[PDB]
């Protein structure tokens, strides 16, 4: 099967962690 | 029932907020 | 039909492009 449910879970895992590595980049960068 | 469809739209929204938290940052800190 | 899980891969999509937008303005400002 093609379970795009899980794939989407999936996909939304991988935008979680771009948007926390820009927060940290923020913070370290001292903006 | 656990509904993943209904999780994965509310996870969304969290994201979107983040993101938009970030959006704002940019601006409000003049970068 | 509603079709939220289409809707959602496509919201998945929104903010991919928007998180994306703020990488780029990252390496644009040269922060």
């Amino acid at each position: 099967q093609q379970h795009l449910l899980q794939l989407t879970v999936w996909g939304l895992k991988q935008i979680q962690a771009r948007i926390l590595a820009v927060e940290r980049y923020l913070k370290d960068q001292q903006l």
